[PDB]
RNA sequence: ACGAGAACAUGCGCGACAUUCCGAAGAACGCUGAA
């Protein structure tokens, strides 16, 4: 996990649904129960309604708690847990982590397997995946989705990354060296027919004047969300007219209005250590 | 002082045997909008 990697629970939580510290720079995410029934016991539910219905647009929880200035201990009594924060602008959205019905942070097995199916091809009942071991949640930290297309720019979207697996197969259908020989040439051909774009553009040269790509970056793969649409999909200017064309069918405002095919398409992460991240990208290894 | 009188359509018996709700699925894509 050489970058932040956010797998998705399909639950989405606002900036007033969690706390945020600017200052102690944590994020609390606390569940909602324990908060509304917290502010109908001291009175602070009226004052939270009223704290809505002023500033509709933004409704942090942290300034409301600060402007009635409740206690910390009472703070932690409703918060769920906590998390390390990284961002590049307080946060606006945030995408939460897949958690079991235990509440263990782990990657599921259908993740993987539908990555390595993607790649692959270019049935499947042999390759058996299953889940992953059970990870300590505290390595789950918020991170930061930023857009690079020649020039750097933050987005509202904040998501739960991991901070930077049992399998059998049948000898006949799939083979460890055949998998990971082209798990390595589909890098290699995003690299040489997408990466280029990204390192020529001058948000790029930015991004590896960071450091931001680790220096090793062998099998790497891309195991969650944000990674792009060169990932979860040829000659390469036919590849990208293709790509071209989806793009207008679909997107109308982004792609649909401007005729003229991009410099690459698509066009197009923070942490508070001084190197740059890119979110999705893991470095597998196999053991029989 | 009835082609009549008596006379159980009854005895034994498993709706059973064989059967993977399963195979295929990355919670992910565009990145921007307003002032």
């Amino acid at each position: 996990v050489y970058g932040p990697v956010h797998i998705g629970s399909g639950k989405i939580i606002r900036k007033q649904e969690y706390i945020y510290d600017r200052r102690k720079s944590l994020a609390h995410i606390v569940d909602g129960p324990n908060l509304v029934k917290f502010l109908n016991k001291k009175g602070k539910f009226t004052a939270y309604l009223q704290y809505l219905n002023t500033t509709k647009e933004r409704a942090d929880l942290y300034t409301f708690l600060r402007q009635e200035q409740i206690d910390t201990n009472d703070w932690k009594t409703f918060v769920l847990y906590t998390e390390r924060v990284n961002q590049g602008k307080g946060m606006n959205d945030l995408h939460l982590f897949v958690r079991d019905g235990r509440g263990d942070l782990y990657i599921p097995g259908s993740s993987l397997k539908g990555a390595l199916r993607t790649v692959l091809e270019g049935a499947f009942h042999s390759l058996s995946i299953s889940d992953s071991l059970p990870i300590d949640p505290k390595n789950l930290a918020i991170y930061q989705k930023i857009d690079i297309n020649k020039e750097l720019k933050p987005m509202p979207l904040y998501r739960e990354c991991v901070n930077v697996f049992t399998m059998k197969i049948n000898s006949d259908d799939w083979t460890i060296e055949k998998i990971e020989k082209q798990i390595q040439q589909a890098y290699l051909q995003y690299w040489n027919k997408w990466f280029v774009g990204m390192v020529t553009t001058p948000g790029g040269k930015a991004f590896i004047k960071g450091g931001g790509l680790p220096s090793v970056l062998p099998t790497v793969l891309f195991l969650g969300g944000g990674t792009g649409f060169p990932s979860k999909t040829k000659p390469k200017e036919q590849a990208q007219k293709d790509i071209f064309a989806i793009l207008q069918r679909r997107f109308r405002n982004v792609y649909g209005k401007m005729a003229t095919v991009p410099k690459n398409v698509p066009m197009v992460v923070n942490d508070s250590t001084n190197k740059w991240y890119q979110q999705g990208v893991c470095l597998l290894e196999f053991q029989p």
